[PDB]
């Protein structure tokens, strides 16, 4: 499988370091990839598309790469399965909100709760595990 994240600060590429270590431990392989270095033709050919994110102003995905990241793959991803996840500040989730319900839109089946984690893991640590072995069971 496949993790490609954005992280300004290193929040939410600390979360997809503990989801990957949950795949693993499930006994299946996983890449993270950051989103400056996914290849979208390669990323395209995965049964779940698992993306992170972190909450950007006011409440959008990170403008500069995640979102063309995010708009490229929209027409190319009708029926896929995908997992979002993203660290955030001060807010209530509404980013994330907003980004499952644009996922559903693009035709995408969103398998679990969105996981979403304020500023850095450390006391969620367990929980990005977990989220990890959730989707090993798809
Ligand atoms: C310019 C900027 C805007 C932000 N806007 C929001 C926001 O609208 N809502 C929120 O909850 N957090 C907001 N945050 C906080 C980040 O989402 C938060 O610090 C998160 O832990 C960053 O994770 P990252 O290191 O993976 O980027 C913002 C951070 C920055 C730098």
């Amino acid at each position: 499988m496949k993790i490609v994240y954005w992280s300004g600060t290193g929040n939410t590429e600390k979360m997809a370091e503990l989801i990957a270590k949950g795949i693993i431990e499930s006994g299946k392989d996983v890449n993270t990839i950051n989103v400056s270095d996914v290849n979208i033709d390669e990323l395209l050919n995965e049964d779940i598309l698992i993306l992170g994110c972190s909450a950007m102003d006011d409440e959008v995905l990170e403008e500069s790469e995640f979102e063309p990241f995010i708009e490229e793959i929209s027409t190319k991803i009708s029926g896929k399965k995908v997992a979002l996840f993203g660290s955030y500040g001060w807010g209530d989730g509404k980013w994330m909100r907003d980004f499952e319900e644009r996922m559903n839109g693009y035709g995408c089946v969103v398998v679990e709760t969105p996981l979403i984690v304020q500023n850095e893991p450390d006391e969620a640590e367990q929980d990005c595990i977990e989220f990890g072995k959730k989707i090993a069971n798809i």
